[PDB]
């Protein structure tokens, strides 16, 4: 339990000294904490934090006063309170399954992954939010950057040898074509928007790579079509008719990710919470799979000579292998396996005749009001897997915390666009008003927003994560464990953001599709990429 105002009154006692009224303020709060036993979860958080503040207020007006001691040991009194509360008062989460597949066409091997979800858990609505407005984006990316790819190695031209027309100049240049055609698309699109309102995203998109890349009408209208058919007829649910969203403040972020920049991955991180928020449920990437039966096979002892990751890509690749629910499924790792430890597996899954004593199944979960649960890769926080009641607090703050850091970029990142001014004054002045706006609380953050305009074009840039990804749950979590809003300079450890890890039972992570997904654009990729470039051009 949290101490009562006796028992503070006790801690937080210096002789001969009157009770201010800011004490007497903290006191009657925490007076008025123990007698709301029957109010809502989210009402007692807010008097703990309403407590919290107030003790701040009185140790920054009395700043050498003999109260603080006890004060501050109370404050991390009251951060334990707030875990229990997350921890003894759990509701239903509803039971909903979300995915998102945006920008293009959905392919098979993610249908598949859906599917094995869909079948152990039958209970479950499943959504696969794309958004019908859009099928071409990727389309556009791709194109857009092929004609970059052309024009910077044409440039390069006879002087292949030369050595300062490395990967580096390659990678400048191509970033300032590829930022002067993606401008000259948006200028269109707005041009288009102001002219005919009526018209959506792929029809400006459409006559866009007509008139500009020569691409052919009618073949960008059956991709259109097969597209919509194949995510349609697998559970698609359109983002356009997702009205709360379309009328809350994170949609035109939305729609900047998609039709200004091209990040499908920057959108969907900004549409997952939302829906998230707005539904409830558990939100999972597509190269996610359901979690293995735990005893399925607890008689298998993993060698000591291979890693804990080894072997859990290893019972996917038997299970696959032998029950063959995802055809061409890699066996990489389980070949690698003594025969002995080969024919265990095949043993214990001939014993197995339904699909449910394989995976599990999500059944009733509950969840704390107050939180969203992620999930955890050996690096950390990562968001392919989130769990959470509907409005749940910590859904809000981190809605919050993406809308915020959109916010102080496009601040300065705005301004600097609206001049038609190339690549490099562009980024000048942008980069300017970022340094300008930094401090010691945002300094990290500010230094990722810097590298925004080359995200997804340029290796060794991380910004989405900063921007809309795990970045901004820590700092959600902060959030709550700090009672403030708007963290920007993270400090919990790992094990502050445990206390809302996603159970490992519930999710397989160690998928073949997620470790192909694992790749980054690391500036040894980059230069490999230019040698096929040069190769595959010359
Ligand atoms: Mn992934």
């Amino acid at each position: 339990s949290l101490v009562n105002r006796k028992q503070l009154e006790k801690m937080a006692n210096v002789r001969f000294r009157t009770q201010e009224d800011e004490y007497v303020a903290i006191l009657d709060a925490l007076e008025e904490y123990h007698n709301m036993s029957e109010n809502t979860v989210v009402e007692k958080y807010l008097k703990l934090k309403d407590i919290n503040s107030l003790t701040d207020i009185y140790i920054d007006t009395y700043k050498k006063s003999g109260r603080n001691k006890a004060l501050k040991k109370f404050k991390e009194y009251l951060v334990t309170e707030v875990l229990e509360l997350k921890n003894n008062n759990l509701t239903p989460v509803e039971k909903n399954l979300h995915f998102v597949w945006i920008g293009g066409q959905i392919n098979d091997t993610a249908i598949n992954y859906i599917n094995q979800w869909k079948d152990v858990n039958s209970d479950y609505n499943v959504n696969v939010f794309y958004d019908s407005n859009a099928f071409l984006i990727n389309t556009l990316k791709k194109t857009v950057v092929e004609s970059a790819i052309n024009d910077t190695l044409e440039s390069f031209r006879e002087n292949l040898n030369d050595p300062r027309f490395d990967y580096n100049k390659f990678f400048r240049k191509r970033m300032e074509i590829i930022y002067d055609k993606q401008k000259n698309f948006i200028n269109y699109y707005k041009a288009q928007r102001e002219e005919n309102p009526e018209l959506i995203i792929d029809d400006i998109v459409k006559t866009y790579l007509s008139n500009e890349y020569s691409k052919e009408i009618d073949e960008l209208n059956t991709y259109i079509e097969e597209s919509l058919n194949k995510i349609t007829q697998n559970s698609g649910n359109d983002v356009r008719n997702f009205e709360e969203f379309k009328n809350g403040e994170s949609f035109n972020l939305y729609e900047q990710e998609l039709v200004e920049r091209w990040n499908l991955a920057a959108a969907s991180d900004i549409l997952r919470i939302s829906a998230l928020k707005e539904i409830g449920g558990m939100y999972l990437d597509v190269d996610m799979l359901p979690g293995i039966q735990p005893d399925l096979f607890e008689s298998i002892e993993k060698p000591s000579s291979v890693t804990v990751d080894f072997w859990e890509m290893t019972k996917l690749e038997a299970i696959m292998k032998y029950k063959e629910y995802i055809p061409e499924y890699t066996s990489e790792h389980f070949d690698m396996l003594d025969e002995e430890v080969q024919s265990s597996f095949e043993s214990v899954l001939a014993s197995k005749s339904d699909k449910s004593e394989i995976f599990s199944s999500l059944g009733d979960m509950e969840a704390s009001p107050l939180e969203v649960k992620i999930a955890f890769n050996s690096k950390g926080i990562i968001n392919q897997g989130l769990i959470s009641v509907k409005d749940s607090y910590c859904s809000n703050l981190i809605v919050k915390q993406i809308e915020n850091r959109y916010k102080i970029l496009n601040n300065s990142l705005n301004p600097a666009i609206s001049e038609d001014n190339d690549f490099n004054t562009t980024t000048n002045t942008f980069i300017d008003s970022i340094m300008a706006e930094a401090n010691a609380d945002n300094g990290r953050f500010m230094m990722e927003l810097g590298k925004y305009l080359r995200v997804g074009f340029f290796p060794d840039v991380k910004t989405t994560i900063n921007l809309s990804g795990p970045e901004a749950y820590a700092a959600a979590y902060q959030d709550l464990l700090m009672f403030k809003e708007g963290s920007m300079n993270i400090h919990l450890i790992e094990a502050d953001l445990r206390n809302f890890e996603i159970s490992k039972t519930n999710i397989s992570q160690s998928t073949e599709q997620e470790m192909a997904s694992l790749w980054s654009f690391d500036d040894a990729r980059a230069k490999a990429q230019f040698e096929e470039y040069k190769r595959n051009y010359f």
